[PDB]
């Protein structure tokens, strides 16, 4: 695995023991052959359960998820994919890696697949090897891969609403289920259906991950009810998962606004992920999995492949070259290379509203390449009637950095901003110029 010019898939079934078996292995052997190595974990969640698999070893976490003393000796670093792609964009030296690590490699997130981008025309330039851990590569067409232990799969109607009767089989279940559904809104109505039928429910997503996914290890629960997150190396001690088979699609219309597209059919590679989070333990067949639709290659046309070719354009490889997508993944998006670079100054503009702005890619772009400085929010105000942003069905207000009462109504509108609550709440923060 580890010669130069050399990416291998490392694409064990779900469970085989990629992260907890092979990892220290690889580990080990890279720091024997003294190569400088990354290691990519998905979440911090993933990087804790990794510092404890990799512990006694010589590794570097650049997380605040481990509490560690480093020795100041390591040449394997740690961190999350995020983090690894943050890094590059910034002006900030990122070592040579000799080595690059990739697990759950499958995760659709934009940083990831420009992590994947990046590191991938690295070898094929011939200046480094890669290992890309997942039980799913990207294209696989196989929704029911090989387990631990025999799953019993059922295509049934599963409930996208709060329901009275009719989906008996639910709540009759006596084990605990992880329940795969396309939206944080969508799962609030099923989780709050749960509760008033005496279930305890745990909420998962992607903003309360870290928080919430420690209550499925301290408290007694029912359902699991996760959006997608869960596909990324989430272990729950569950004998059922329910699966909508259905997610969202961010798709951007006519170059102009960003629109959440569905509920419309998950990947096979979503599916097969939702689907391993059980039939884990060798010791427990039957485990269960209800899948309530088809799946569909959905990631052709997705914004994530774009915002990745927005990131990739903004990182520096060698003097004009660009990396270009993991050629696997490439033909999910139609652009030109080099389309998204911007200039220094509306760089570091996109880097800025991407990390301390917390904006979509897209929307960070379309600002940044607009002229628009970091803290002119003007534009969150100035867009047309139709960019209106609702709020319990009347228009969204925040009192400016100014003091004066406006509307929301940015130039451009991208609905993950306000796709739930929470996301509405911190793009209010952010038109008001708090931070
Ligand atoms: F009530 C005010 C007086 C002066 C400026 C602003 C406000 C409103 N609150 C706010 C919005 N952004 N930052 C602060």
């Amino acid at each position: 695995m580890l010669k130069k010019k050399q990416l291998t898939v490392l694409d064990l079934h779900p469970g085989a023991g990629k992260t907890r078996r092979v990892l220290p292995e690889i580990v080990r052997e890279a720091i024997k052959k003294r190569l400088r190595t990354v290691i990519l974990a998905p979440t911090r969640v993933v990087a804790a359960e990794m510092e404890e698999a990799l512990r006694g070893l010589p590794v570097r976490y650049m997380t605040t998820a481990v509490n560690v003393t480093h020795s100041g000796t390591e040449i394997v670093d740690l961190m999350c994919h995020a983090t690894f792609t943050s890094r590059l964009l910034q002006p900030i030296r990122v070592p040579n890696y000799n080595l690059n690590i990739m697990d759950e490699a499958h995760f659709t997130d934009p940083s990831s697949i420009a992590a994947r981008g990046y590191i991938s025309t690295r070898v094929e330039m011939g200046e480094a090897a890669a290992i890309f851990m997942t039980a799913t590569p990207p294209g696989t067409r196989d929704a029911f891969p090989d387990s631990n232990s025999p799953i019993m799969d059922t295509e049934v109607e599963v409930p996208e609403r709060a329901w009275s009767s009719g989906f008996d089989w639910v709540t009759d279940h006596s084990g605990k289920t992880v329940w795969f559904v396309p939206s944080v809104r969508n799962g609030n109505e099923i989780a709050a259906c749960l509760t008033k039928a005496g279930k305890r429910v745990i909420q998962l997503s992607r903003k309360t991950f870290e928080t919430e996914f420690q209550k499925t290890k301290n408290q007694e629960w029912d359902f699991v009810i996760t959006t997608d997150i869960s596909e990324m190396g989430a272990n729950f001690k569950a004998d059922r998962v329910i699966d909508s088979r259905r997610c969202l699609k961010p798709v951007i219309l006519d170059g102009e606004r960003v629109i959440l597209a569905g509920p419309m059919p998950v990947t096979h590679a979503s599916a097969a992920q939702r689907r391993g989070r059980i039939g884990r333990n060798p010791n427990k067949p039957g485990d269960e999995y209800m899948y309530g639709g088809g799946c569909a290659e959905t990631d052709e046309g997705h914004a994530h492949w774009l915002e990745a070719r927005m990131l990739l354009d903004n990182i520096y490889l060698q003097d004009g070259l660009i990396a270009s997508l993991y050629r696997p993944e490439a033909d999910k998006v139609a652009a030109i290379e080099g389309e998204f670079k911007l200039r220094t100054e509306q760089r570091k503009t996109f880097v800025e509203l991407m990390k301390r702005g917390d904006l979509p890619v897209w929307l960070a772009y379309q600002v940044a390449s607009a002229g628009i400085t970091y803290t002119d929010r003007r534009w969150c105000f100035d867009g047309t009637t139709n960019n209106t942003i609702m709020e319990d069905s009347v228009p969204a207000e925040v009192w400016t950095k100014y003091g004066e009462k406006r509307v929301l109504k940015p130039r451009w509108m991208d609905a993950r901003v306000c796709s739930d609550h929470a996301a509405l709440k911190s793009f209010k923060e952010f038109a008001a110029g708090k931070r």
